[PDB]
């Protein structure tokens, strides 16, 4: 019954301009046996061909067409619901250059592991050979890649996530590199047999060789598990091809803001989870003369160009949200965006007539189905309606504030580096940085709240390629070497601060704009503030707080800089340091020798 892949259906008519590819594909179905292969060219006709299909399956089912055209609605397997972050990892030649912040295991373990799964894992099933680009095609040196998988939710979603097909796989040329990507949701099938609508293992693997740019996913058929565009290449792959190409790939969104000058300022910025930084990219400020637009709510890559400035580029085509806490009154302009339809939707909640809903979302429905498939009654029903990590999948393009520099493909140069995160106490609304490597250092020690402060170095802690000390050394080199006159100022925000009887000290979300036009005032040097231990923050008379009806105490209050409360974030600091190991570069220890001695 096994197939010599030359016989496997599909592999006679493949692409044959790029030899490399075609004998990959050929060396992966020969080993997990499917019963066809398909390399898809990402066109529309094929998409809703793959969407009947799915349909069919049952894994999608048609949301109304009136509310949301060209849209879906699927519901995974309850095991297989977020990225595993236990099941991740990254397998240098050496542990040491996974380091602390990463799951190593020998490379040479692992693929015996794996290539033991993959063996026979496609049968029943049809292997999808799927060309894509990482950015704009039209880039210098494009990011290319490949992922077989036996997912057609997979196919469908990179062809959203990614610019998908075709063009990717001309790009390539005849013997063009490009990241090796498999993937197989580990359910192989009988002839014959009923298939699940989401099918997937109790076995997962989602494992990274970064030497030879390879990404090897099994047994997920969940988002950044199985999208290996989304956090796989754009984080884990590109940041070891950042490091050694002497460019930057970041968890950053990307904010164009235009102040009453009509002149743009472009932003990139870093925050883990939980701080509402989809809110931020999609921004709408609250004073006069001020507009924003986006580039990205997720990936930055940032690259020197010519004029020695860093210039950023989002290397995805989609939005892939977190749905709960989206809606009409938070974030208008996502909801714009994922009304404009070809989205999506994965375990959300399903209206009486067809449209969406999950917690957070205006309506009050009465009654919907879960996103188990069960009765769900408001006010009554002790379930979450829609699953807490549920997502919807829509294209950038749609977006209703996209700027018109998004596709382009030399990036928008920044001018700003902020990090932010969520905290009680302690840290001010605002503060910017005394020069490139005390902002590093800001950067390193990038604290959230936890259940307690968790460190999340650049809001990369889940998503380095390589080892977290070198990629600080790598950060202190770019800046180093490069005009420190062009380099983007780096800023640290916190817009959580609370508080003794738990106020919010900020009210937050539109009036935001008013700490973004005092960083814009710092960059061009028509602001103060004050010279802290900490670094430069501004006092309530330094921000414009003309129209907002709020208390200058509390926003005092939020800026802040105790002595004390920083000696006692000092053996805190000091005990990520130490995590951090022996590869801490002596720039960053500089950093906090300084900030210890300007404390006293
Ligand atoms: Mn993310």
């Amino acid at each position: 019954s096994h197939m010599t892949s030359a016989t496997i259906p599909g592999l006679d008519t493949a692409p044959t301009n790029h030899q490399g590819l075609l004998s990959w594909v050929e060396e992966v179905a020969e080993l997990t046996q499917p019963d066809r292969v398909v390399f898809t060219d990402g066109s529309e006709e094929e998409f809703q061909r793959l969407c009947d299909q799915l349909v069919e399956a049952g894994t999608f089912i048609r949301l109304n067409p009136e509310k949301h055209k060209n849209s879906y609605l699927a519901l995974s397997d309850p095991s297989d619901v977020a990225r595993v972050e236990s099941r991740t990892y990254i397998c240098s030649a050496k542990e040491i250059d996974a380091g602390p912040t990463n799951n190593w295991m020998d490379p040479g373990e692992m693929r015996s592991i794996m290539k033991d799964l993959y063996r026979g894992c496609m049968r029943g099933r049809t292997m999808y050979v799927v060309p894509f680009c990482m950015g704009p095609l039209g880039a210098e040196d494009p990011k290319l890649g490949v992922e077989i998988t036996d997912s057609e939710y997979v196919v469908v979603s990179m062809r959203t996530m990614t610019r998908m097909g075709k063009a990717a796989l001309e790009k390539m040329g005849d013997d063009g590199f490009f990241v090796k990507a498999l993937h197989s949701v580990g359910a192989p099938l009988e002839p014959g047999q009923k298939d699940v609508a989401w099918p997937c293992s109790e076995t997962k693997y989602i494992t990274h060789f970064p030497e030879t740019r390879e990404i090897w996913s099994y047994g997920s058929g969940y988002g950044g598990n199985a999208l290996l565009g989304k956090k796989c290449y754009s984080l884990r792959i590109a940041s070891a091809m950042a490091h050694d190409e002497g460019w930057l790939a970041e968890h950053m969104l990307i904010l164009k803001l235009i102040s009453p000058e009509n002149k743009a300022y472009y932003f990139a910025a870093a925050f883990p989870s939980a701080c509402g930084k989809t809110n931020l990219a999609m921004l709408q400020p609250t004073i006069p003369g001020w507009r924003a637009e986006t580039l990205g709510d997720d990936i930055a890559w940032m690259r020197f160009g010519k004029d020695g400035r860093l210039y950023a580029v989002n290397p995805e085509f989609g939005f892939f949200g977190v749905a709960p806490g989206t809606n009409w009154k938070s974030n208008p302009n996502a909801m714009r965006t994922i009304a404009a339809g070809n989205t999506v939707f994965t375990n959300v909640a399903l209206t009486d007539d067809g449209d969406v809903w999950w917690e957070g979302l205006e309506g009050d429905p009465q009654h919907l189905i879960d996103w188990k498939g069960n009765d769900w009654y408001f006010r009554e029903t002790e379930t979450n309606a829609a699953h807490p990590n549920s997502r919807y999948c829509t294209p950038m393009s749609q977006c209703p504030i996209l700027a018109p520099e998004w596709d382009d493909p030399q990036g928008v140069p920044i001018s700003g580096i902020l990090f932010g995160g969520r905290r009680k106490t302690t840290v001010p609304l605002v503060t910017e940085a005394r020069d490139w490597q005390h902002g590093v250092f800001i950067g390193a020690t990038l604290g959230s709240e936890q259940t307690n402060v968790r460190r999340d170095p650049m809001a990369m802690l889940p998503f380095l390629g390589y080892n977290v000390g070198d990629y600080f050394q790598h950060w202190i080199n770019l800046g180093k070497h490069a005009d420190e006159s062009k380099l983007p100022k780096v800023f640290f925000v916190n817009w959580f601060r609370r508080g003794d009887d738990g106020r919010f000290l900020w009210p937050g979300f539109g009036e935001n704009s008013r700490v973004l036009k005092w960083i814009v005032d710092r960059i061009e040097h028509k602001a103060g503030g004050a010279t802290t231990p900490i670094g430069t923050v501004p006092a309530v008379e330094d921000l414009d707080l003309d129209g907002l009806d709020v208390d200058a105490a509390d926003v005092a209050a939020a800026l802040a800089v105790d002595a004390d409360e920083w000696r006692q974030e000092l053996p805190l600091i000091e005990e990520w340091l130490q995590f951090v190991g022996e590869k801490l570069p002596t720039g960053v220890k500089d950093e906090f020798d300084a900030l210890k001695e300007r404390l006293g």
